This record gives C-alpha cells, sequence and structure tokens, in this order.
C-alpha cells in the first residue's frame, strides 16, 4: 500500500485500541510522516492531536511529544499545534505537564528564533502572545505543589534567562547551545517583539528564580544551585547577583540535608570561581567558599 494509505490503516486501528499499544500505533504513524514521507506530516495533525483528549497519562504524553517532534521538523506548524500544547500544559496530571514544561524548554527558544528571522503575520503574533503566556505559566510554576514539577520548571526559567539575555564575549556556552538564539540578536525596532519587554522579562524571570531560592525541597535547591551556575558562565553580566545568591543562601530544609546542600554549593562555587568572569568578585567568592569550608588547594585548583 502507499505510505497515506497505511497511514490512514494504522490511525483507523488506533482510534479503536483500548491500552497502551495505541501508542505502537501512533509512534509508526509519527515515523511515517515526519521521517518516510514528511510531506504527510501536515495531513495528519488532526488525527493525532485528537488522541490529546486520551484518558491514558502515557497516550497524553505521546502527543505532547509529538507536537515537540511536528515542530521540530516545520516551525510553521506551531501556528497550528500551540494552543494544543497550551491545553496539555494545563493538564491535571501532573507528568503530562512536567512533559509538556520539557517541550515548552526545548520550543520557545525556537519560536522566538522563527519570530525574529520572519515581516511577522497576524497568525504568528497570535502564537507569539500565546507562547509568551504560556513561558510565563511555567515561571508561575515555580510555585507548583508538585516537587518534581518545580524541578522542571527552574530548568525551564534557566533556559528563559539565558535566551532573554546577550551572549557575552566571555559567555562559556555548551557545543549543544551554539546555535540557540539570545537576546542580542533580537533587533530593537522589530514590529512586533519589543526588546525592552524580552529583556525585562529575562530580568525578571531571574528575580524569581532568586526568590525562589528562599521559599522547596532538597534537590529543587540543589537544581537551582546548578541552574545559576551556568546562568554565570553562560551569561555573565549575571555574575554578581548569583554570587549574591550565593551568599544569601548560605547566612540564612532539613537539617540532616545540610552536609549535601553545602557539598553541591562549594560544587557550583568552584564551577564559577573557574569562569574568567570570576575575577571582579575573586574576593568574595574566595570568602564564601572558606566560610563554607574549602580548603585552600580546592581553591587554587579551580581558579580561571
Amino acid at each position: 500500500m502507499t505510505t497515506s494509505e497505511r497511514v490512514v490503516d494504522l490511525l483507523n486501528q488506533a482510534a479503536l485500541i483500548t491500552n497502551d499499544s495505541k501508542i505502537t500505533v501512533l509512534k509508526q504513524v509519527q515515523e511515517l510522516i515526519i521521517n518516510k514521507d514528511p510531506t504527510l506530516l501536515d495531513n495528519f495533525l488532526d488525527e493525532i492531536i485528537a488522541f490529546q483528549a486520551d484518558k491514558s497519562i502515557e497516550v497524553r504524553k505521546f502527543v505532547i511529544g509529538f507536537i515537540e517532534e511536528a515542530c521540530k521538523r516545520d516551525i510553521e506548524l506551531l501556528l497550528k499545534l500551540i494552543a494544543n500544547l497550551n491545553m496539555l500544559l494545563r493538564d491535571e496530571n501532573v507528568n503530562v505537564v512536567k512533559k509538556a514544561i520539557l517541550t515548552m524548554t526545548q520550543l520557545y527558544k525556537v519560536a522566538l528564533q522563527w519570530m525574529v528571522k520572519s515581516v511577522i503575520s497576524e497568525l504568528q503574533e497570535a502564537c507569539w502572545d500565546m507562547v509568551s503566556a504560556m513561558a510565563g505559566d511555567i515561571i508561575l510554576l515555580l510555585d507548583s505543589d508538585n516537587d518534581g514539577i518545580r524541578t522542571h520548571a527552574i530548568k525551564f526559567v534557566e533556559g528563559l534567562i539565558v535566551t532573554l539575555s546577550p551572549r557575552m564575549a566571555d559567555s562559556e556556552i555548551p557545543r549543544r547551545q551554539e546555535h540557540d538564539i539570545s537576546l542580542d540578536r533580537i533587533p530593537r525596532d522589530h514590529p512586533y517583539i519589543q526588546y525592552n519587554v524580552l529583556w525585562e522579562e529575562g530580568k525578571a524571570a531571574l528575580e524569581q528564580l532568586l526568590k525562589f531560592m528562599v521559599h522547596i525541597s532538597s534537590i529543587n535547591l540543589t537544581t537551582a544551585l546548578g541552574s545559576l551556575a551556568n546562568i554565570a558562565r553562560q551569561r555573565p553580566m549575571f555574575m554578581s547577583e548569583v554570587i549574591q545568591a550565593y551568599e544569601t543562601l548560605h547566612a540564612n530544609l532539613a537539617k540532616s540535608q545540610v552536609s549535601s546542600v553545602r557539598k553541591n554549593l562549594k560544587l557550583h562555587l568552584l564551577s564559577v570561581l573557574k569562569h574568567p568572569a570570576s575575577l571582579e568578585f575573586q574576593a568574595q567568592i574566595t570568602t564564601l567558599l572558606v566560610d563554607l569550608g574549602t580548603p585552600q588547594a580546592e581553591i587554587a585548583r579551580n581558579m580561571p
């Protein structure tokens, strides 16, 4: 049979299956319309996205991953899929929400890059407004009652901060992120996307992450310490804020966790020390490392 004949057959079968083997069918459809004949992707979105209402948590997670795959193949499909992603971000099941956060961590920066590289249509403008509101909703999930949602939100917020601040000449950018958009590549006179608002949004997101640090679990705290170390190295204009946050933590959780948290904090502070932007703050970082009980030998080794 032809590829589209096989896709129709599979989708019809998936609609009748009453257990998670329907995911096996949908993954076969995904391979056929994303990889075998990518021109079919557009033709079958409605049929796959219909499964977003399925009672199975695993099926709804599959639909979020499919949205991510579809937008990775063709970012213009975000016009057709962002509202569906928004509904999944609002799911009552926390594992579906966590997956939606993971996907937004991948998709927000790709959406922004598309808006900037694009003249921008009314549909793109409306799409952007929704992406921006969804990003804002994930910042609010730093206050989730669910521990795992908070951890996922921290990593989304880390990405948001870095995306919405400029690269510096001493930024240490992970290879995997070398091609990602950053604020320095957003024009000041774009017709819809407002550079000043994005600058303020990145700063405000950092403020939220710093407020978060004083709310949370040990894993939330150490995830945030690590995100802050990444921010300081990737966006060294925030070095001061990060060091101040670390100083605040140390000056102020079950006491049993202190050794573990302090070890993590030492490791991240040492990683910040190793970056050449730490020079301005060397005395400050040094004093803190000593007060955290870091041996002189270890401090010297982690100099830039």
